[PDB]
């Protein structure tokens, strides 16, 4: 299992603009287009993103290209961030995927605000960090996905995804 399969599981694939759990306009594999309420603002961002007139629709290939770019940007963002980089460097390969997943979802800025959990992670206090991470709007709003990630950090294995 790898970052791409993990994220494909968590986010799904949609080839028509859709609204995410927060109501924002998204397409493909969790690619946020705009936080704006306008389907029209969304459609324009989409065309910009793809380089064609899509009329709100894209192919699987386009979805995949967007996904590649996004995972790439997620990783680079962590590596450039002073708060995240050290955590990332301290982790094993599987737990590294869990942090990439969080950043893909909530952006660098948001994960960076999980100060305390980040500390526990760096310290390798698995159990404590899992408990602390559950105390978030994140866990309350997307509990099953948050549970999957948390289990991933807790255990260092892909068990939470082996099912799915």
């Amino acid at each position: 299992m790898n970052i791409f399969e993990m994220l494909r599981i968590d986010e799904g694939l949609r080839l028509k603009i859709y609204k995410d759990t927060e109501g924002y306009y998204t397409i493909g594999i969790g690619h946020l287009l705009t936080k704006s309420p306008s389907l029209n603002a969304a459609k324009s961002e989409l065309d910009k993103a793809i380089g064609r007139n899509c009329n709100g629709v894209i192919t699987k290939d386009e979805a995949e290209k967007l996904f590649n770019q996004d995972v790439d940007a997620a990783v680079r963002g962590i590596l450039r961030n002073a708060k995240l980089k050290p955590v990332y460097d301290s982790l094993d390969a599987v737990r590294r995927c869990a942090l990439i997943n969080m950043v893909f979802q909530m952006g660098e800025t948001g994960v960076a605000g999980f100060t305390n959990s980040l500390e526990m992670l760096q310290q390798k206090r698995w159990d404590e960090a899992a408990v602390n991470l559950a105390k978030s709007r994140w866990y309350n709003q997307t509990p099953n996905r948050a549970k999957r990630v948390i289990t991933t950090f807790r255990t260092g294995t892909w068990d939470a995804y082996k099912n799915l």
